[PDB]
């Protein structure tokens, strides 16, 4: 690199390969993401550039947008671990409730900030939630979905995870709202509590039906306009809704109440990040130190 020295490969993001790199001049350690095809839209670079101003303690800082050699690299602040790996490492005993609550609270603050600035994530998942030794958790990749349009695939035939997709997206809605992020975060909250993905679909229809089997097949009563959605089919099976007490045991009523509001079918009824922060579930929130092995 002209100013970077690759330390190692962090992985292969939905946009391209990601490396942990050191700025040879500043000595700064960062995450360098090479963006995937043949042209590089000028509209995309302007949009991404705007995100460099989106700074919040719970949002992974976009340090630079490098457009050279007709190639696009995104330089992000570096964090040592993602929530997916932390959840796997905490599988035996589970993440303690105080830490789950702290993380959810911080993620909601991050979403509230992004949403107030009209920036949506659209693809929240445990792998894009990064944590450090101080007890902080940050959202990574906000705004990239809109700026880079349709995701499709990473760049090396890697299957996209649908587990956190809101139902309006699965039903073919063309216009995303802030509510899609609240849905994803609700799914993540449930997974941290139970230690199992809430809706682990292996196809778009399996994803939709797993949601329906748990929350009940939506109808015009709970979701006005659902039967007119692009991919809605009158032939969808009609499943009865299950009780939250069975879905995320042994979470308490404050937690179940909040989760239920984050999982409302109607995006318009789904709780906002701002309103969620005021939920009684957070009355006793604190900021614990996680047991992180690096
Ligand atoms: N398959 C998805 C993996 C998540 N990928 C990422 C992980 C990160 N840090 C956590 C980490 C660091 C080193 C080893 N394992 C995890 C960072 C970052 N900003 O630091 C960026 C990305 N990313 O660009 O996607």
């Amino acid at each position: 690199m002209e100013n970077f020295q690759k330390v190692e490969k962090i992985g292969e993001g939905t946009y391209g390969v990601v490396y942990k790199a050191r700025n040879k001049l500043t000595g700064e350690v960062v995450a360098l993401k090479k963006i995937r095809t043949e042209g590089v839209p000028s509209t995309a670079i302007r949009e991404i550039s705007l995100l460099k101003e989106l700074n919040h303690p719970n949002i992974v800082k976009l340090l630079d947008v490098i457009h050279t050699e007709n190639k696009l690299y995104l330089v992000f602040e570096f964090l040592h671990q993602d929530l997916k790996k932390f959840m796997d490492a905490s599988a035996l005993t589970g993440i303690p409730l105080p830490l789950i609550k702290s993380y959810l609270f911080q993620l909601l603050q991050g979403l509230a900030f992004c949403h107030s600035h009209r920036v949506l994530h659209r693809d929240l998942k445990p792998q894009n939630l990064l944590i450090n030794t101080e007890g902080a958790i940050k959202l990574a990749d906000f705004g990239l979905a809109r700026a880079f349009g349709v995701p499709v695939r990473t760049y090396t035939h890697e299957v996209v995870t649908l587990w956190y997709r809101a139902p309006e997206i699965l039903l073919g809605c063309k216009y995303y709202s802030t509510a899609v992020d609240i849905w994803s975060l609700g799914c993540i909250f449930a997974e941290m509590v139970t230690r199992r993905a809430l809706f682990p679909g292996d196809s778009e229809i399996d994803q939709l039906f797993r949601i329906f089997r748990t929350l009940g097949t939506p109808d015009e009563v709970v979701w006005p306009g659902v039967t007119s959605m692009p991919d809605y089919k009158p032939s969808f099976p009609k499943w009865a809704r299950q009780d939250f007490s069975k879905v995320v045991p042994p979470l308490d009523e404050d937690g179940r109440s909040l989760l239920s509001q984050m999982l409302h079918y109607d995006p318009n009824k789904r709780i906002s990040a701002k309103a969620a922060l005021a939920h009684p579930f957070f009355q006793d929130v604190t900021k614990p130190v996680p047991h992180l092995r690096l």
